[PDB]
């Protein structure tokens, strides 16, 4: 009985860890999107048709 | 006759002893229940998802 209750609480703890990883990974997905947008901006800026204003 | 009366009081004493043992056993049953509850709580606390408030 002690083992079964410990297994239940261990399942709860593992679910909490999965939740934390999911939240962090969603924030990381948004970070990746922003970084890709910045990469596109940097590639556009490197062209020779631009001047200081662009 | 002495022997028979002694046997009657002896079975009375044995019944009283079993009664004491049953009272103690009940107390220890609640003790184990509380101990298992604290063990579940401690296992929950050991997880890394919790902060200091939990």
């Amino acid at each position: 009985n002690v083992q079964s209750r410990g297994l239940d609480v261990a399942v709860r703890n593992a679910n909490d860890g999965i939740s934390i990883a999911q939240t962090a990974e969603g924030a990381m997905n948004e970070t990746t999107n922003i970084l890709q947008r910045m990469r596109d901006l940097s590639l556009q800026s490197a062209n020779g048709s631009n001047s200081k204003s662009e």
